[PDB]
């Protein structure tokens, strides 16, 4: 099965090229869901000069399909109630008494069946897919008990069977301490987090292990205990770090050659250099920054100077970032974090694939990788970062197949 | 013709009811594109108990159709180039040389035919309609010469013939001076603004007259000249005021019984009281605030205390607010301006209708008004303000007709 997509402008994001690796008057040759060639039509090899199908792209821009490397897409209910209460002047106490807080998401997720959870996640998933997203990372963390943490992962795996999308999962039991384990973080890790990890891995439901290293959650030493366990099983790790303060969560992840460190509002120069050295991707999440009215900006320039790679994600979750648009995420990255257009595009493609350890499989338009790309009805790549609340997607191709 | 919409929850936004005027187990009877009844299914008149068609809404929420009372939907090209340049550290001088700045939009709008401007606007219009918007205000202001200013208004009128939408226009020749009139605000008003207004009025192309009162634009005295001409031709007025400084534009608008005063970042207490006293709606535009990285927040509390009505709009334009989502606008009003959920829902329906002088015609679910409403797939109305980058629209009814 072969197919050609010619007469196009390519944003290959090939790291061997400058900028976004733009190629004019180009073509993409596909064979069995894989890219056989991506470059000038004049350089198209002879054995690939023909195919079963040929699509005239009319000179439109083609980029790698987008990747959302950080989301909590699976969960029950929503947190609109406390949103409204907060705006009405309610205190944290009044909200808590009304049932607000992360406990609301935990309760709502524990109460639903896999079937219902899939039903509630599909609308969120489809919104991302409609914007050219082909790969999405989904975390657990709203169960805080083995039974529910695992259910969340099964739901994620299930979603992948209902839509043309690539889904990778992260075990995040080390998200918060349940009421029944208050003041006993160690016991929670011993009784819930670790045995949960072994079970998830045995079930093949977890692609990575995540954690929340913060003053209000788990300490560096506590997360270290979780990473050690994951490392022994061959599972890559990642971490929510320096979101609300500088604890050293970033340096910890870097010491474990973590796939990424996420949020990083309070990351320092030392931590940035550590991430770059370890090759750990810095995942910035503008949605949470925006929704939480945060004032401390992540150290973009320090990350740039250290040579660290920056990725951007929606951090889609009901409590701090009920965001379902990766296009908007890039606009926020530029507007709020002052990232350049080149950085924003690379952040949701090449670096996003890297943050998920899938760069060899997808993320760029290079021969040998999966044929996952998005055709855009734009005149300039910048349009994807410039517009606010618009979708110029023309077509989405997943594994060589035009899906929508 | 007649029709019924039963088994639904209503957010009538009736000013006689508390909050957003919510009605449980309600129905909507429509006759000749008008609302015959809207309220409890039990209070339904036997006369309206029967209809040609009936629709079961499955208990879904229904609100008046949304209204975008402030946009510059019509224009040629886009400003993604300078967006990219600025992020790369380009100076204004460098951007100007690259052809950037408002001159880019004026040049493009003047160069494109009426037909092309219609086509370039359709995607923006459709994105708004996809969100349940049924009434949209479109301004001219990117022509800066009589022929182009009128062309923009004709384009706006023409759009109404291509889609199920109510479009109101605003003559905004007093937006800025073009290259040949810099330093000559008086002659510009004399040669273009006033004669253009006369011709626009003679052709029935303008529903209102707008202006930009600011240091970098026209003074109070200059705008007063334009408003006096508007008054003489029986046309209502509105004004872009206090966006970058406090010049007293709001106060002038109020003296002319302005339908609305928009932006208002620098509005003082005296100004807020003048608006409430005159009945002028305060139109806040979070898109421009966000995109321009503004630091001065409009006086929301002063507006609340003075009793002024607040509306929210996209201010969709290529230069300062390339925003095409009214749902996102509400989330920004809440997130950036700290407006309550009730204020945000009212800001895009009842108060928006008022800002356009259309309250007697639409904006609330009351008998005698146009049957324009949106059916949503939501649990609570707060969800429309809470989510970021999501569209829960189930169906759109325009003048009693299901269109989306
Ligand atoms: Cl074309
Ligand atoms: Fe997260
Ligand atoms: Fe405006
Ligand atoms: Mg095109
Ligand atoms: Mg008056």
């Amino acid at each position: 099965a072969t197919a050609l997509w010619r007469n196009a402008q390519l944003a290959t994001l090939n790291p061997a090229m400058d900028g976004i690796g733009a190629v004019e008057n180009a073509v993409i040759a596909v064979r069995n869901g894989r890219i056989a060639f991506a470059g000038p039509e004049s350089d198209l090899p002879d054995d690939l000069s023909t195919a079963d199908e040929t699509t005239d792209c009319g000179g439109r821009w083609i980029t790698p399909a987008l990747i959302d490397c950080h989301t909590h897409l699976v969960f029950g209910g929503n947190r609109a109630m406390e949103f409204e209460m907060r705006l009405n002047g309610a205190t944290y106490e009044e909200i808590a008494k009304a049932g607000g807080g992360i406990v609301s998401s935990v309760r709502d997720t524990r109460a639903l069946s896999d079937e219902v959870l899939v039903a509630q996640a599909l609308p969120r998933l489809d919104t991302l897919l409609s914007e050219g997203v082909s790969t999405i990372e989904i975390k657990s963390g709203y169960g805080l008990d083995i039974e529910t943490e695992l259910k969340m992962l099964r739901v994620a795996r299930r979603l992948e069977t209902l839509r043309p999308v690539r889904i990778v999962t992260s075990y995040l039991a080390a998200h918060a301490t349940p009421a029944d384990y208050k003041g006993r973080n160690a016991d929670y890790i011993t009784d819930v987090v670790l045995p949960g990890l072994e079970k998830a891995h045995a079930e093949g439901l977890a692609d990575a292990v995540d954690g929340f290293c913060e003053g209000i959650a788990f300490s560096v030493k506590e997360i270290d205990r979780v990473f050690a366990a994951a490392q022994q099983r061959g599972l890559p790790v990642k971490l929510h770090a320096e979101q609300l303060s500088n604890l050293g969560g970033a340096e910890l992840a870097a010491s474990y050659n973590a796939l990424s460190a996420d949020h990083l509002e309070y990351l320092d120069e030392t931590g940035a250099k550590a991430l770059a050295k370890a090759g750990t991707v810095a995942v910035l999440l503008p949605g949470a920054f925006y929704a939480l009215r945060e004032k401390q900006l992540p150290p973009v320039q320090a990350l740039r100077d250290a040579g660290a790679e920056i990725a951007l994600a929606t951090d889609c979750n009901p409590g701090t970032s009920p965001l379902t648009s990766l296009l908007l995420t890039m606009n926020m990255g530029a507007t709020l974090f002052r990232m350049t257009v080149e950085e924003c595009l690379t952040a949701t493609t090449r670096n996003a694939a890297k943050a998920l350890g899938l760069l060899a499989e997808t993320g760029t338009l290079e021969a040998g990788k999966s044929a996952d790309f998005a055709i855009w009805d734009i005149e300039r790549p910048a349009e994807l970062v410039y517009r606010i609340g618009f979708n110029p997607l023309h077509a989405r191709i997943f594994k060589g197949q035009k899906v929508s």
